[PDB]
């Protein structure tokens, strides 16, 4: 046990709050037991000091506790796709699902409902869509109801805090494999190691150098890979994979991609979907993932999967 | 101009808020314009980073603006006595006033009213007591009404913040000379330099190594002296001045001192009153201040001054 004042004092001494203390503390916060002023103080102390792997992991453990999980039965080849310009990850999710992955995605939510899908699915219905279509879209307000507790204080502070990086770690479907885009290059090495601490088996954490929370087409992408109990950092470029560099209609662009219309739009989707198939265990390499991704775009099966998903969400909510 | 969010972001980048920005910021805070959560965040960022001379001086400049000043006409040999076990400074104030200083003291307040004095004096009445008796006691709620604005957020945080060190800097009577006891040895060098920045002519800032906010009798005392545009730090011991070391009745102890009853109680008062006479410009040295202090204890004029003060406060408030 630790009290909020003790935690504030600890950050004032520039010291880390230990994993077990952070668990105890975040539980009090998420239960609504800590005042806005005490929360903003603790969040600031953490931010000035900068947060450690232990602090982030302990906090994310509690965020998962307050999340509504999705209990999927067939956990073969899962990937949790998460991030921080059209809906690239949303388009890539149908491609990866067509190529053989079970794809869980957070939310994009605007894209799917203007495409025919229902968004207000209960966690039991997401489990059902994953089983039937290989696609699991998780509407954040449904799966993260306790975030309302700290929403006003976060809005008043305005600055980024630890909460800005905890959401992506929640993984409510419990995928062992994660594709995560991040906001800042520092977070590539941090989040890969937090994921390892949280028990992920495989992860790719990516930041495009042109400020993209995904594998970019306009610059190199920094990648942090968790594999076989180890984290390795490296950089990829579109040219490595045979792809040229590239500097209301977001649904138009999405739809043209699934129709196999060539262009930069298709290429960035094929790239990111490829990465998802690699981390899901379906593809031997990212390059191999891209090949698979292109084939399911070409045979129209990525399109068909979007349609099976929509149709599912409309039948389920009747 | 700076916004509270900009100030919070600045401390997050471990950077100092400049003197002019701090003035603008503290004015918004003291006007009640900044939410409790935003204030606690800014205070925490400042505390983790640790505050600079510029930040403290700019903030204290605003505290003075929101204070109710005392306009004393005869400013010869003034000393502002301020701090953070009986009422030593309160007892020393009558001794120093008897020895020739015009003494302004913050509040102790409990001691004086259980001695006959009225405490709720308006700043114009304090000016009158200083002119008549050489004693000016300033009841903090009267002179610092705006501190109510941040009192709840300070109470909720629990930890020390910059406000804990701004109060002693307010100097509502505008004495050029200050005797200040502090809470922590770091504050000796800090506060001497903040006082210089605020335009003090002379100061002694003291911390007893046994945890005393005054010149101690049970250990050495760290002293920071501002004199002639320069700050010098050194240590004093009771033995340096010919005083042996020493390891409801607070009014009894006070009263016996003014009655010239020898003991450790008298000695610590003579010591601190001596320091006050030195910084006020009355005495050539601290040692010389102690001699003067002992003489006004012995001739009963320190006692008479307490009585003149009480009588004044009872006549003024009728």
């Amino acid at each position: 046990p630790i009290t909020p004042q003790q935690a504030l004092q600890r950050t004032i001494e520039h010291r880390e709050i230990f994993h077990d203390e952070m668990v105890d503390l975040m539980r009090q916060i998420m239960r609504g037991e800590v005042s806005d002023a005490m929360v903003s103080a603790i969040l600031t102390g953490l931010r000035v000091k900068k947060e450690t792997i232990g602090e982030i992991a302990g906090a994310a453990t509690v965020m998962r506790e307050f999340s509504r999980r999705v209990e999927v039965t067939d956990r073969r080849h899962m990937v949790d796709i998460v991030g921080t310009t059209f809906n690239i990850s949303t388009c890539a999710m149908f491609v990866a699902a067509a190529g053989g992955a079970k794809v869980a995605k957070h939310g994009s939510a605007d894209a799917l409902e203007a495409l025919g899908a229902v968004i207000e699915l209960q966690p039991e219905q997401v489990a059902a869509s994953l089983a039937q279509t290989g696609i699991g879209f998780m509407y954040a307000p449904v799966h993260h109801p306790a975030m309302k507790v700290v929403a006003p204080v976060r809005r008043e502070m305005g600055v980024r805090t630890i909460f800005n990086i905890l959401g992506p770690l929640t993984n409510p479907a419990g995928s062992p494999n994660i594709l995560m885009g991040v906001f800042h290059p520092d977070l590539v090495g941090i989040q890969a190691r937090v994921l390892q601490e949280l028990g992920a088996e495989r992860a790719l954490v990516v930041w495009g150098r042109d400020g993209m929370d995904e594998l970019s087409l306009g610059a190199g992408t920094l990648v942090g890979e968790l594999r076989d109990g180890q984290v390795h950092e490296y950089e990829v470029h579109p040219e490595d994979f045979g792809i040229a560099m590239s500097a209301a209609e977001s649904r138009a662009m999405l739809l043209q991609v699934l129709d196999n219309v060539p262009g930069p739009a298709l290429d960035i989707v094929a790239l990111n979907a490829g990465a998802a198939l690699y981390v899901a265990g379906v593809a031997d390499s990212i390059a191999d993932g891209i090949v698979r991704a292109r084939q399911v775009l070409a045979d129209g099966s990525a399109r068909a999967c979007l349609d099976a998903y929509v149709a599912f969400t409309q039948q389920a909510t009747a």
